[PDB]
């Protein structure tokens, strides 16, 4: 018995939410893990914005030289038929104008609703008090009625590996 599973590396933030890395970063981590289970992933080799980021596989923690934080990381897995298995990413635009990916469980839920031709999706049952409007491509706070923009891109697919039995 062999099954396929999508590899999504994730780091725990200050709100106790597991945040995903990008698919480019996750491929680089898995290549270091294949060669050395106790190695260090130097994300500065990938892009200049990731210079202060180091992921230590020896202790499974993220090290940031620009802030000093030590935050746990995990090697999580999702279903190949979900958005990370293809490369589909849903992102929302923060106050600084930067695009930020939703949590992976929410990203997969948004993509499932979009292809089911749902005009909108309510995330309240999943903890987020937000409404996703695909017609205006926006996210609305249920309490304040204020909105942010969101977009869909076909980025890189996250790595896929084999789980035995
Ligand atoms: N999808 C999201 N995921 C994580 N954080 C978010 C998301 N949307 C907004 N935030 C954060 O919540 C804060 C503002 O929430 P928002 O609902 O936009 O404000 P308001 O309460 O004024 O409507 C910001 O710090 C923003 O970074």
């Amino acid at each position: 018995g062999n099954v396929a599973r999508v590899v999504v590396w994730e780091w725990l933030n200050e709100h106790s939410r597991w945040r995903p890395y990008t698919a480019t970063v996750c491929h680089h981590i898995e290549n270091v893990l294949k060669e050395d289970a106790r190695g260090s992933v130097v994300l500065g080799q990938v892009d200049a914005q990731l210079v202060p980021y180091i992921i230590d596989l020896q202790s499974m923690h993220q090290f940031r030289q620009d802030t000093g934080t030590m935050r746990p990381v995990r090697r999580n897995f999702y279903d190949p038929s979900s958005a990370p298995g293809k490369g589909i990413v849903w992102e929302w635009e923060n106050d600084g104008g930067a695009w930020t990916a939703y949590d992976m469980d929410i990203c997969i839920t948004i993509q499932n609703a979009y292809e089911k031709q749902h005009p909108w999706l309510d995330l309240s049952s999943l903890g987020f008090c937000y409404l996703i409007y695909f017609n205006s491509m926006s996210q609305m706070n249920r309490q304040t009625r204020r909105r942010r923009r969101l977009r869909r891109r076909l980025d890189l697919a996250y790595p896929l590996t084999v789980g035995s039995i």
